[PDB]
DNA sequence: CGGCGTACG
DNA sequence: CGTA
DNA sequence: GCCG
């Protein structure tokens, strides 16, 4: 087992699930708590078992495993013992987990500022809705639409949305395309947003694309909100049809030239922690620097010119990963 | 012990 | 600060 | 919390 996600296939669903749920748990805990290296170590482990070819039924299976220590391994040891492990239960239970998950959950809404809102003494979402003058405008509208945008999105919703997108890119700038990334491209079925990566065949005609993307978006009435309503990401709400109305849904949208589009495309497909321990890999083992647009080689100080993810992989001496094996 | 991904709005 |  |  390599000490990398990016080293071994992850796939959506595995042998270990319940496993990896209370590991992740108590990640999930540690970044409430400011606690970032803890939070990727639990990571990191609840990731391995997710890549392991069947289920762990005994302690000894452990030994070996990258990102298992004591603490890991206890956790383990409690499931596979009792069940339950009763500090993950622990951190289930406690007025300090549910509220932060609570607002973190809020679009706009990050650890920082849950966090001062806990210690204000918050604890309800109507309780942030009675003092709305501490709200920015985003986290207003993360809020009047938390109920939809706790709803998962279905695969089955993406393709129709998809189309709606390239009606308006189409019109922004012919040949423009739209490619669908994220978790969908991992594989889910389910989501909590659709991600999407715009580009044009000809470099340097995709600059300035976006806002004319939105401003059309808009014109259809189909944007409940976007920051803009120069730039190349937009985070917005969409309205979504749905049988006799309709439902709003997050939606990422991100422009990149096409010289760039293999690593823009591997860095929107994910998973989350692939990428961060990609890039990790990439620094700590090879000496390039690798992010969204480029992988760089300081040295040189050169850029790498790639045509595809798999051209990405091979510069980096890893075997390739199809996006539904990169659900680390 | 240091390090823990790397951007953009 | 928020966001991916 | 764990790895090198
Ligand atoms: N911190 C981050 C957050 C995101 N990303 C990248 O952005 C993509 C979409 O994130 P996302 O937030 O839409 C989560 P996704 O994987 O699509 O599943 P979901 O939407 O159903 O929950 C991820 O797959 C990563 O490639 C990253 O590199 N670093
Ligand atoms: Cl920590
Ligand atoms: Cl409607
Ligand atoms: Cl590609
Ligand atoms: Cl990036
Ligand atoms: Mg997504
Ligand atoms: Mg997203
Ligand atoms: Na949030």
């Amino acid at each position: 087992m390599p000490a990398y996600a990016c080293q071994r296939p992850t796939p959506l669903t595995h042998h270990n699930t319940g496993l990896s749920e209370a590991l992740e748990i108590l990640a999930e805990a540690a970044g409430f708590e400011g606690s970032e290296g803890r939070l990727l170590t639990f990571c990191r482990a609840a990731s391995v078992l997710k890549a392991l070819p069947s289920p762990v039924t005994t302690l000894s299976q452990l030994q070996g495993l990258p990102h298992f220590g004591e603490h890991s391994s206890r956790v383990v040891q409690e499931l596979l013992e009792h069940g339950v492990c009763e500090e993950v239960e622990r951190v289930r239970r406690s007025e300090r987990y549910q509220t932060m998950k609570l607002f973190t959950q809020i679009f706009g809404v990050g650890v920082k500022t849950a966090d001062r809102w806990y210690r204000e003494g918050l604890r309800t979402l109507d309780d942030l809705r009675e003092q709305p003058q501490k709200l920015t405008q985003q986290q207003k509208a993360g809020l009047q639409h938390h109920q939809d945008l706790s709803t998962p999105v279905l695969r089955s919703d993406v393709d129709a949305l998809q189309q709606v997108v390239e009606e308006a890119v189409g019109q922004a700038l012919p040949g423009a395309t739209v490619t669908l990334t994220g978790g969908f491209r991992r594989g889910k079925l389910q989501g909590h947003d659709v991600d999407f990566l715009i580009t044009h065949p000809k470099e340097g005609q995709e600059a300035g694309l976006l806002p004319r993307v939105m401003c059309r978006l808009q014109d259809q009435g189909l944007i409940l909100y976007h920051q803009h309503q120069a730039f190349e990401r937009s985070f917005c709400i969409f309205r979504l049809p749905q049988p006799g109305s309709w439902k709003a849904v997050r939606v990422d949208l991100v422009v990149a030239p096409v010289s760039q589009f293999p690593f823009a495309l591997l860095g929107w497909t994910g998973s989350k922690l692939f990428q961060r321990e990609l890039r990790r890999f990439s620094r700590k083992e090879k000496g390039l620097w690798l992010n969204s647009h480029g992988l760089f080689d300081p040295e040189q100080k050169t850029f790498f010119q790639a045509a595809s993810e798999e051209d990405i992989f091979r510069h980096l001496g890893l075997e390739y990963l199809p996006p539904e094996q990169r659900n680390a």
